[PDB]
């Protein structure tokens, strides 16, 4: 209990850096990269018992994942990859690993001051996305 209290709430994207390059490395095609890169999502995080729910809502897509820390799940990503995901808490950081087709990407979510900072890594390429409370 209270594991993720500082994450819970509704968060609005305020900045993004290198997301197009991250998406290229993941294999996202041109048209999806353009439309997804233009998205300004709200991220809605909630907790009920051991179950964490993360929603991303934008003009591009509305996604929702629910999961228990450490317990793998199947996820269809906004770009329509079918991935195996596992999310854990590591020293206060939510660490989300997605595996598909022999590839892997890791998305980290952390609280820093009044922001929620999301770092998306695929091999050598990192994208940083900053959110503030809505
Ligand atoms: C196109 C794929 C790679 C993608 C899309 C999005 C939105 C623009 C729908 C997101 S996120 O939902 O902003 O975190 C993310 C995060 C989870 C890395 C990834
Ligand atoms: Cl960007």
């Amino acid at each position: 209990s209270h594991m993720c209290d500082a994450f819970v709430g509704t968060w609005k994207l305020v900045s993004s850096e290198n997301f197009d390059d991250y998406m290229k490395e993941v294999g996202v095609g041109f048209a999806t990269r353009k439309v997804a890169g233009m998205a300004k999502p709200n991220m809605i995080i909630s907790v009920n018992g051991d179950v964490i729910t993360i929603k991303s809502e934008s003009t591009f897509k509305n996604t929702e994942i629910s999961f228990i820390l450490g317990q793998e799940f199947d996820e269809v990503t906004a770009d329509d990859r079918k991935v195996k995901s596992t999310i854990t808490l590591d020293g206060g950081v939510l660490v989300h690993v997605q595996k598909w087709d022999g590839k892997s990407t890791t998305i980290k979510r952390k609280r820093e001051d009044d922001k929620l900072v999301v770092e998306c890594v695929m091999k050598g390429v990192t994208s940083t996305r900053v959110y503030e409370r809505a």
